[PDB]
């Protein structure tokens, strides 16, 4: 569950990943949660082929506004730590997609990504999100990274950095907390949309998932531990299921 107290991975993960996992779990803890059953009720898996072992822990929930909320922690061998999180919105409410991805090695966090990603056909966040996000101001980060082409799905507020130091790690985590606070609040003030609008939002979410599946960074890690067929099933059915 979300206490993370029973996590075998948590104690061994990069400190920024630990703080983000805690912040996400704390954001969700008091929501009207129900468990979301993943395919094969996956909650914990390990695999190895010729190289290092991959270990994954999944914690997945749903609420009336979020069809599926995944907080996944993973580790390859002793080096490589990963946090994956997506809140998949229920299209009826028209909320954007919260996501973040953190990858860390022995030399520190290599990649930190977070976004509230659009589902509207115009590729814009809803007005209230645009207002609340603009009010946060532009955060300063020394080592910005350019998104790959499939990353067109991310909003203009997307963060993609290599944190330079602890101050930046903490600034990034605080901005994710700010995104979550906005998202939670908007989830209370959102109404059921029209059938045509619900359809538009569903289409945006489907596109997001199809584009995320183009990420070979994820795919290679999965393939090196479990092989091609397993990785394809995991990406298309567990991580980024097309609704
Ligand atoms: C088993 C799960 C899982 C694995 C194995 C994983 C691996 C992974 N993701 C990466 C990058 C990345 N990850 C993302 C983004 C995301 N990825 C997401 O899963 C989500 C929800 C977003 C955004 C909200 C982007 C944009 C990159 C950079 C891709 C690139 O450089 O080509 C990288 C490269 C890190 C680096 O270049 O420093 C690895 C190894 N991420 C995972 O989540
Ligand atoms: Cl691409
Ligand atoms: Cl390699």
């Amino acid at each position: 569950d979300l206490s993370l107290t029973n996590s075998s991975l948590m104690p061994t993960l990069n400190p920024m990943i630990q703080q983000l996992a805690l912040a996400i779990a704390a954001s969700w803890q008091s929501l009207p949660l129900k468990p979301y059953q993943l395919p094969e009720d996956l909650g914990y898996v390990e695999g190895r082929l010729e190289g290092e072992k991959l270990v994954i822990e999944n914690r997945c929930y749903q609420t009336p506004q979020f069809r599926k909320m995944e907080l996944e922690l993973a580790k390859v061998g002793k080096g490589l730590d990963i946090l994956h999180c997506v809140m998949f919105p229920e299209p009826l409410y028209g909320l954007p997609l919260f996501g973040c991805d953190i990858v860390a090695g022995p030399g520190g966090v290599s990649a930190a990504i977070a976004d509230l990603s659009p589902t509207q056909s115009d590729r814009q966040l809803p007005a209230a999100y645009q207002k609340s996000l603009a009010e946060l101001g532009q955060p300063e980060f020394e080592q910005q990274r350019e998104l790959p082409p499939w990353g067109e799905i991310f909003s203009e507020y997307c963060l993609f950095i290599r944190p330079s130091n602890v101050t930046e790690e903490e600034r990034f985590v605080q901005r994710v907390v700010d995104f979550l606070q906005i998202h939670c609040h908007q989830s209370i003030v959102a109404e059921p949309l029209s059938e045509a609008q619900t359809l538009e939002h569903r289409q945006g979410q489907i596109h997001y998932c199809q584009q995320q599946q183009k990420n070979d960074k994820t795919r290679r890690v999965l393939e090196k531990a479990f092989g091609e067929a397993w990785a394809e099933r995991y990406m298309s059915q567990v991580l980024f299921d097309v609704i």
